[PDB]
């Protein structure tokens, strides 16, 4: 029953082999380099299989054929340790069943560069690739680096049954680096686990703070540069665990992308609709279990699609790094920094009005959503936004979000009707906001915003150990909670270091 999950229980399953490092016999400098020469000397259609073992060191990995598959022996017993990039040029390569370990990335684009066309990882292991390359505060300005673990700069890649886990130095852990033409990517059936921050005293760096607190996203779709072009990207049926990097625990910044069916457990980060149009965010289970800081979906941009999703137990309003309009709760809908209602638009030719900075959400749908014992449910924002990461100054005008139709919802905080249900403001009314059926149970701050909804909880049914709403919220019979049964690779490792 959903109170009552764990770790344990998400991560179970009976499909799954024990792989133990510790059985795994380290190459040598002589085999490296030979796995080195077979992997560089590859022709189109080739197969390479990599034997049981430990390899150090493998660098800068550079695949030019297509058609190629690169896998472990055994699934999970090739252990890629130290420095190492496979840099995939061909199309239609495929890695699978790998383990990435006491090691790092060889060049901050990450373990795995997806670079050609149809390009696959799958089956394999990060488990806390965070080791070997330089890691220091910058002289210009005491930035740490950003290393990602996987990219993709291709066409219809997939990243899929992977596991990715303990991601604790900055960089997005999955980025998707994209031109002006949709990539149809697919990341599914993934485990992420344990992504936290300021594990090497980063934040000790006070000025330098709202920077270097950025940057940890468990996977960007698309940057500020490519975030008015279509990446029709998919985030599916994903499991992630404490996954606590920052605000942000997945940035969508790019155009018709789906984020659907994810299990997002005690992480405390938010799934962000951060730059781009018409994202669609559905059928996601959001299982904060109490946990400090965890939240739904935050926000910007417009023609988004947020329906049904099951949102529950989310804790706490106000992220600790200020000045990044860190605003949580089940739902927020930010301000920004444009009046959208009179048409304006961010330009990269205005400036202060440039692709990164924050363009106020409109024409949002934001409908048959169950939020359970939510602290903060739908949040209508009220944040003030700085000018950058770097320049401290606050932008003066800041608007709210536009045209937001709501319909069929249930915030349900039966349980603890202290917590706010719904945050309205009259410091930023919503302009054109409608409401359709909507049933609130719990405070609601500035309801006189609000033209009207219902107070009384329709019938309530446990189905799976989910809240059923008779008539309303989120339909139950599309809702299911994401395990290792499906997610993740056929393994585990035993005998592992951070
Ligand atoms: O969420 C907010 O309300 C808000 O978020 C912050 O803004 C966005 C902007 O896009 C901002 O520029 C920044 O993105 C940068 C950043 O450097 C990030 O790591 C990523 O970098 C990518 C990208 O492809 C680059 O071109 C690059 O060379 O490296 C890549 C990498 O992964 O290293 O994207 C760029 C960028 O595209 O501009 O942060 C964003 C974000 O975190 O969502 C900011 O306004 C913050 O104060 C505020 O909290």
């Amino acid at each position: 029953s959903i109170s009552e999950i764990d770790r344990s229980y998400l991560l179970s399953s009976d499909r799954l082999t024990e792989v133990d490092g510790n059985t795994l016999d380290v190459a040598s400098e002589e085999q490296v380099a030979a796995l080195k020469a077979q992997f560089e000397n590859l022709k189109d259609g080739d197969e390479v299989v990599i034997p049981n073992g430990k390899y150090a060191n493998l660098g800068q990995v550079t695949i030019t054929a297509n058609d190629v598959t690169i896998r472990a022996e055994q699934a999970g017993a090739a252990w890629l340790t130290g420095l190492i990039q496979f840099e995939l040029k061909g199309d239609d390569i495929t890695l699978d069943g790998l383990v990435f370990t006491e090691g790092g990335p060889n060049e901050r684009f990450g373990a795995v560069r997806m670079m050609g066309n149809g390009n696959t990882l799958q089956n394999s292991t990060f488990y806390y690739f965070n080791h070997d390359y330089t890691y220091e505060p910058d002289e210009r300005r005491s930035e740490y680096p950003k290393y990602l673990w996987v990219s993709l700069w291709g066409k219809d890649g997939k990243v899929i049954n992977n596991r990715f886990e303990g991601k604790q130095k900055r960089g997005t852990l999955i980025g998707v680096q994209k031109d002006d033409t949709p990539d149809n990517h697919l990341i599914a059936n993934n485990i992420f686990m344990d992504q936290k921050p300021n594990q090497f005293n980063e934040f000790d760096i006070k000025e330098a703070i709202r920077y270097n607190g950025n940057s940890w996203e468990a996977i960007r779709i698309g940057d500020s540069k490519s975030s008015q072009w279509d990446s029709s990207s998919k985030f599916v049926n994903n499991l992630m665990i404490d996954m606590d990097g920052e605000r942000e625990l997945i940035s969508i910044k790019s155009g018709d992308n789906t984020i659907s069916g994810n299990t997002i457990f005690q992480s405390a980060a938010l799934i962000s609709l951060r730059h781009g149009k018409g994202n669609t965010v559905e059928n996601n289970m959001i299982l904060g279990n109490e946990k400090r800081l965890t939240g739904g979906i935050r926000i910007y941009d417009e023609d988004h699609v947020i329906r049904n999703n099951y949102i529950a137990n989310t804790r706490g309003r106000d992220g600790v790094i200020e000045g990044n309009a860190d605003l949580r709760g089940g739902i927020v809908i930010n301000t920004g920094i444009i009046d959208v209602a009179n048409g304006e638009q961010l330009d990269q030719s205005v400036k202060g009005k440039e692709l990164n900075k924050q363009w106020t959400p409109k024409n949002i749908t934001i409908e048959n959503n169950s939020l359970v014992d939510t602290e903060w449910g739908i949040v209508y924002g009220n944040q003030s936004h700085r000018v950058s990461l770097f320049n401290n100054a606050e932008v003066e005008g800041i608007y709210a979000g536009v045209d937001i139709a709501f319909k069929h919802n249930v915030v349900d905080n039966s349980q603890t009707p202290e917590f706010v249900s719904v945050r309205a403001t009259h410091d930023f009314p919503l302009v054109g906001a409608t409401y359709t059926d909507e049933t609130y149970v719990g405070q609601v701050t500035d309801s006189e915003l609000i033209e009207s909804y219902s107070v009384e909880l329709p019938k309530v049914t446990v189905e799976n150990g989910l809240n059923a709403y008779q008539g309303e919220g989120a339909d139950v019979s599309k809702l299911s909670v994401v395990t290792a049964e499906t997610a993740g690779p056929d393994y585990v490792l035993e005998n592992t270091t951070k």
